[PDB]
């Protein structure tokens, strides 16, 4: 059956979502153990955070195998070539829709060491789009 | 000014969303680069992995100095034992009710091998639940 | 003392194929723990594999130190510029010769995708030697 | 998929292995003689390209497995999580109670001693994974 | 050669000191380039650190052979039972007179927050010694 | 905060980066022998404690950098990126101009002929890291 359309689809997406935070948050937290002297807690957080990496990949294996999209951008990842388009449209809605929003957003409200850091994120997403650009322009056999 | 209840707050959740998932996607990207023989453009997706490993890193630090929760949990992350607590939520909010309801949904939908992936996933967490609750433990002065 | 023409040759060859053979099958036993939600047995695979690559390099050690070859290759690896020739040997007989040969079997015998996994793999290792050659004139 | 078993397809999966798991081991070597001269250029092209024959060893495993054969080093069945420890035991037994010992009488009597001594420090070290692994499975069969 | 005595043997030390600050220097550098978006400038970082753990380490080595002490405990290095015993060494000497004499000086100097980051490491490094002291039972 | 230049807190903190990095370096030495003789656990330990200690090292670093102070190995300024490539450039150019080739000399003159060989070795290496920097900053100031 194709999983297009179906609730399933979007239950595998969710999942992508939740065991990627999840790997992120326990290296974070490891970083804290390290600090205060708890060597025990941060191995586990390190080794728990690589059960989720395996998580998080057999969600995109059974995305990429079924025919959808990639969770962050709805391109199509089944090639190498797709998947740079893919890493190509997603740091260009952060460079040019999303962090410049988010760092108005912020001086508005009266946020202006956190609307720096947006800027600061903007200009390196513009700069990770650029890289993979070259790239792509390889992979399609130019200079 | 306090974070809470802002625009901005929202947009920090937002952002640590975006930036775990590209993080994922570049390493599980590198993969396929490395099956193929591009060892340059391999490389490349995991230094840029690391920029957003960074990115991640720093929209929690804004959130935790902003006294504002988890993404993922909704809990509190100020301290260790906190962060912990943080791990037990969501592991057990995951095989609890999402990855059981997710099978279910997946055998009623007609796809019995997502359906035997969510359930393998579903044991998984509730291991690591297990294996955070014995940390906490001993973190509060037990055995 | 030259190990040329002895059994411990041979042995310390045969102990280096067995400690590069280890050390992948653990970390890929390691996914498995990690996938099912057992982090301490996936540590203690990760970390007995770090045992294993100790083990594989100081085998490489001694094959260097009593003057024989690469086991992969049959070259030698003394310098810097001698590895990268080793490595260029080994990358030019899997794609010139063993992985199609390997595909043409697969084909012959009934395995379709088994076959193009070979041919990705012969496409692979062509990349590879050309990346190691344009390194060369580093090294003279 | 058609059996897999006493075909040449079989020993060329298996020598495809053998070959990919010393090409990773001897590029990490040779990287560090990079390391030590100056060449980080090259140090990190030997360690991509290693990543690029990792993935090429666990394809090779992928179809050892979905096709019923045994693992390469042990002719033991690695299809689940018991099993595989079970092949690790398997392989560290023969190491210290037969392959290291017997190499180590052989240097001995060709006039190798440090090579002995090394040999000897080997079987010492097998004999200890093999007890680690064995508590390892204990614990897995107990629940 | 013994190189007690020698102006070589200090000079490996120094060399030690310098390798290992190199290595934590590159690898806090490369934290700063992989947020502004310089994946090439982070990963020469990242490649360059290896070099100088190479350089570290080989230190270490002809400090061992020449039947030196660890350049940061003055305790012997031979066995892993001795390495145990230096970390266990430094450890006490931090949590037990550094950390806490560090912590006195910032609070009498007027840094209340560099004070707390030293009591924090004080009690980490009392930690870590617990760990070590628990492991020494494996050595004999 | 006050300013540190001057202070016993100044030299505590460098002193301090001094005794976390070679904490860090020694116990991922301990760990190799670890691994070779077969004490999984104890190796495991010594990596995971060893992360702790960069963890100690990086936070000595950003209390020097918040008080302006300069790099513990350098005397240089540390606060922008450009500022911490000139910082590598002036430390692997004492190295290879200075530092290893006067080790050098010595170790000849004092009889230890290998150490000598080795301070060689170092010396081009540092000269090949210096130019890599070179070109490096070259880069950043062009754009
Ligand atoms: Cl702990
Ligand atoms: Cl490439
Ligand atoms: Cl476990
Ligand atoms: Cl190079
Ligand atoms: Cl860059
Ligand atoms: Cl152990
Ligand atoms: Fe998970
Ligand atoms: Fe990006
Ligand atoms: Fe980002
Ligand atoms: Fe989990
Ligand atoms: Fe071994
Ligand atoms: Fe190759
Ligand atoms: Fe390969
Ligand atoms: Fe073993
Ligand atoms: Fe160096
Ligand atoms: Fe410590
Ligand atoms: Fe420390
Ligand atoms: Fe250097």
């Amino acid at each position: 059956k194709d999983l297009k359309g179906t609730k399933t689809a979007e239950n595998l997406k969710q999942g992508f979502i939740g065991e990627s935070m999840a790997n992120r948050r326990y290296l974070y937290f490891a970083k804290r153990a390290d600090e205060e002297g708890y060597p025990e807690i941060a191995g586990l957080l390190r080794s728990i955070a690589e059960g989720e990496t395996a998580h998080a990949f057999g969600h995109l294996d059974f995305i990429r195998q079924g025919g959808l999209t990639d969770p962050a951008t709805d391109k199509p990842i089944g090639t190498l070539e797709q998947m740079i388009e893919s890493a190509i449209a997603g740091e260009t809605y952060e460079w040019t829709q999303m962090y410049p929003g988010f760092a108005k957003v912020a001086r508005e409200e009266g946020f202006p060491e956190v609307a720096e850091w947006f800027e600061t994120l903007a200009r390196a997403e513009k700069s990770h789009a650029e890289k993979f650009q070259n790239v792509l322009k390889q992979l399609k056999g130019g200079t």
